[PDB]
């Protein structure tokens, strides 16, 4: 809306964040279910047979 250009980095900065933020949200999950990981990861370890 504004004749300035540079307001093009303000549009393109928010989503550089936003992308960030999605790395970190992964924890939040991780921790939630902290427990399940290795329940769900168990049958990944004993499929191979190492």
């Amino acid at each position: 809306m504004s004749v300035s250009e540079c307001h093009r980095t303000a549009l393109v900065s928010g989503m550089c964040c936003a992308l960030f933020l999605l790395i970190l949200l992964t924890g939040v999950l991780c921790h939630r279910f902290h427990g399940l990981w290795y329940m769900k990861m168990m049958w990944a370890w004993l499929q191979a047979k190492r």
